[PDB]
């Protein structure tokens, strides 16, 4: 969602 962050998420 616009945090940045590598690791959780889908990857951005
Ligand atoms: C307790 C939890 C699950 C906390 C998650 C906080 C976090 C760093 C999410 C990543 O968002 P992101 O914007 O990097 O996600 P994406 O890769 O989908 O953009
Ligand atoms: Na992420
Ligand atoms: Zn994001």
């Amino acid at each position: 969602i616009c945090l940045x962050i590598k690791x959780i998420x889908h990857x951005n």
